[PDB]
């Protein structure tokens, strides 16, 4: 009675094939052949993957070999005239925007060294898509010369039986989440949808014209604020779109909530709607008014960015409360995103012990969450799966890795005292001259040095079990004096340790907390090739025993400047894994807080009272819509930020790094210094910016003129008692012949200016 749906599968593949195989196909060790047969394996065995499972609504063209925003950007012919005059062919036409092409030089042609398309995070996911870049030169059409994907692979699966809903993006949020290319800096991309419309409406007659009765059209850029200029032409696009000689369409949102922009889209002539009601639950009933009759609803409630085994009867009385408003016949059961945001199989999972395995449900297992969802609903008996579910549910709210009592009675403590500091910047900054008594312009580094073939191969060695303990505790020693010693050469005032003990700067900490559960396979795709393997929270975090201290000790007991410890801070911890979907981010946030604020304590009690805590993903996780949840998640961002740092004496000095960060949080920090990266185009939005910051500020610029000229220009704005100078974050990603020049030519500017 009642239909499931998917609306997209991750390609990458169990054994992330797609990885092997690009990769392969990059670095000339697998044919173009071999690729396509591999990519066609994939399509195949996903496609048989969801049939067998039950589903009904079965997506393709959700596959790509990079990025399917790139696939548009190529079938519309959205192709830059750079990535042409290299007689390419197409699918390397496609890598070229998407990866780049550098090539040595010949005799014939030159040494072309043409950039990549910029990468843009997908919305708040933790998926890249390639921006779409068009000129005014922009000659949109279909490129039948390539090949139509789409159609290419909706054929395909109808050859082995699966029917299949095509998807693509809509065509507004396609121009809208585009830009201007380099040729064109006046062009307003939305400007386009006259050009475009007419090649979708092509697409979407041969998508008819081969069988496709259904296309499941994106346009998620309806959760953000928008335009008017942008939310007035759904109803000039679609109004152009829809017809006998095109598929039915359904639009799909996904991560967050239409309702500001209903009226956009409340007089749509489209087959249905979808919508996220895993993360926007709340907006039930106002999204489902907009429907007339006739119109489906499909109901995302399997969630396809994070990775708990759902709860089927809340999931269900969810779907039911849409039914009850649309009718049974009108209702789809659908995962709330595509599922690209997802691992692909739990059962890959060797490690992870069963009674917590038993409360996951990844890619592969959710295809058979939607069917017996659809059944429940439907009306069918599924006593037996809903009995077995339920009981996942209570293993997990009544399991002492979810609730711990001291935890608990921690997050109690939590006031305004424990989140401020003993006293304000200013008299704490007394203290401190009087404890460093550092030279005008100190000079400092901010993270990773760079990084040798051993000092991987070691760390790898100690996991790998292949070396001993104190073979090991002796190599990173031999590192940390080779990188102190280097730092007191080149005269930088304070230091850091080099950090040759650590490997993600999330990874780290969270093997060493607990709450954390770790995979073997639950690999997520984030750009082209690079896929990434989060930690999962999966309950009440803590600190056991310390986590970086004893390196950090090390290296400040071999040297008299003080040196810095190295933290990351619980926002950015939070981001970077599968969060908890029983209880607030503020709540996880919190209790890491909590957490990081026992190694701070530890960190000064050793000797070292400074320490620097990152949080790089700030503007990642900030809410997509602004307004009351925008504004409280900055709130407990920096609340979460101040309860790990508030407890030091004011002699201890904590920094905090930033390359990408958010005005309102910084400010609200208190950090005795802030190291932010400045560039010499954003200045006059980024100098005149800190008239804010009360506080001190590592000036990071980025030749030993150029440095004083630099530093010259943001001190006609400021007082030099303000400043500290420091790196870019692209350090570490370069040669220490590189490194030894710039981290001397910059010591050397600020020696200038003492002088002065």
């Amino acid at each position: 009675m009642v239909q499931s749906s998917v609306l997209g599968f991750p390609r990458i593949g169990g054994q992330r094939e797609l990885k092997k195989i690009t990769e392969a196909y990059w670095s000339g060790k697998a044919t173009v052949e071999e690729l396509l047969a591999k990519g066609k394996e994939l399509r195949e065995h996903n496609w048989k993957l969801q049939q067998k499972a039950g589903v009904d609504i079965i997506p393709s063209n959700d596959f790509s070999y990079y990025d399917q925003v790139l696939d548009l950007s190529l079938l519309f012919n959205a192709i830059p005239e750079r990535y042409t005059k290299f007689d390419l062919a197409p699918i390397d036409v496609l890598f070229a925007m998407g990866r780049g092409l550098q090539t040595t030089a010949t005799t014939t042609q030159a040494a072309v060294d043409v950039t990549a398309l910029e990468m843009v995070k997908w919305f708040d996911s933790n998926y890249h898509y390639v921006r779409p870049t068009f000129s005014h030169s922009t000659e949109f059409k279909l490129n039948t010369a390539a090949g139509i994907k789409p159609v290419d692979e909706f054929n395909e699966a109808k050859a082995l039986g699966v029917q299949t809903r095509p998807v693509i993006l809509g065509p507004v949020s396609y121009l809208y989440l585009g830009k201007a290319d380099k040729d064109s800096l006046d062009l307003e991309p939305i400007s386009l949808l006259p050009k475009i419309l007419p090649v979708y409406k092509e697409l979407l007659q041969k998508l008819k014209e081969a069988g496709a009765e259904q296309v499941q059209i994106d346009e998620p850029v309806l959760v953000l604020d928008l335009p008017e200029a942008v939310q007035s032409k759904f109803k000039e696009a679609y109004d152009a779109l829809v017809g006998a000689d095109v598929p039915e369409l359904i639009l799909t949102t996904y991560f967050g909530d239409v309702r500001p922009n209903l009226k956009a889209i409340e007089n749509l002539p489209v087959a249905g709607f979808h919508f996220d009601f895993v993360r926007v639950p709340e907006q039930l009933d106002e999204v489902a008014s907009i429907l007339k009759d006739g119109q489906t609803l499909s109901a995302g409630v399997v969630d396809g960015r994070n990775i708990w085994k759902t709860d089927f009867a809340k999931a269900s009385a969810v779907v039911q409360k849409a039914i009850e408003k649309v009718g049974k016949d009108k209702v789809v059961v659908a995962t709330s995103s595509s599922l690209l945001h997802t691992p692909v199989d739990l059962e890959s999972e060797t490690k992870l012990d069963a009674v917590i395995k038993d409360w996951f449900s990844f890619a592969t297992q959710k295809l058979d969450e939607v069917v017996v969802i659809a059944k429940n609903v439907s009306g069918e008996d599924v006593s037996k799966q809903l009995e077995a579910n339920a009981a996942s549910i209570k293993a997990r709210s009544e399991s002492s890795i979810t609730n711990d009592p001291k935890v608990q009675e921690r997050l109690t403590t939590i006031n305004e005292a424990l989140a401020t500091r003993k006293a304000a910047f200013p008299e704490r900054l007394t203290e401190q001259k009087a404890k460093y008594n550092l030279p005008l312009f100190p000079t400092t580094t901010i993270g990773s040095f760079p990084q040798t073939k051993d000092i991987r191969i070691n760390r790898n060695k100690f996991a790998k079990g292949q070396i001993t303990a104190e073979e090991y505790e002796a190599f990173i020693n031999k590192e940390i004096e080779t990188v102190v010693r280097f730092q007191e050469e080149i005269g930088l005032d304070v230091l850091v340790h080099g950090e040759p003990e650590r490997n993600d700067m999330v990874q780290y900490f969270g093997e060493q907390l607990n709450g954390f559960a770790f995979t073997t396979n639950g690999w997520v795709q984030s750009y082209g090739s690079r896929y990434v393997r989060p930690p999962i929270i999966v309950g009440d975090v803590s600190r056991p025993k310390a986590m970086t201290v004893k390196e950090s000790v090390y290296a400040q007991s071999i040297t008299s400047k003080p040196m810095k410890g190295m933290l990351t801070g619980p926002v950015t911890i939070l981001r970077w894994s599968f969060p908890r979907d029983d209880v607030s981010g503020k709540i996880q946030a919190l209790q890491l807080g909590l957490a990081l604020r026992d190694e701070v304590n530890d960190l000064e009690g050793a000797g070292i009272t400074v320490i620097q805590v990152d949080e790089p993903a700030i503007r990642e996780g900030l809410p997509l819509r602004a307004g009351k949840e925008r504004s409280d998640y900055l709130n407990w961002a920096a609340q979460s930020f101040r309860v790990a740092t508030s407890g030091v004496e004011n002699s201890t000095q904590i920094h905090s790094h930033f390359c990408y960060l958010d005005p309102n949080h910084i400010k609200a920090l208190d950090a005795d210094v802030v190291s932010i990266e400045f560039s010499k185009k954003d200045d006059p939005n980024y100098i005149q910016e800190f008239s804010e910051y009360p506080n001190h500020i590592g000036l990071g610029l980025f030749s030993k003129q150029e440095f004083v000229s630099r530093i010259e220009e943001i001190l006609k704005v400021y007082p030099a008692s303000k400043f500290w100078v420091n790196p870019d974050c692209g350090l570490k990603t370069r040669g220490w012949p590189e490194v030894k020049e710039s981290l001397t030519n910059m010591v050397e500017a600020a020696k200038e200016f003492r002088a002065k």
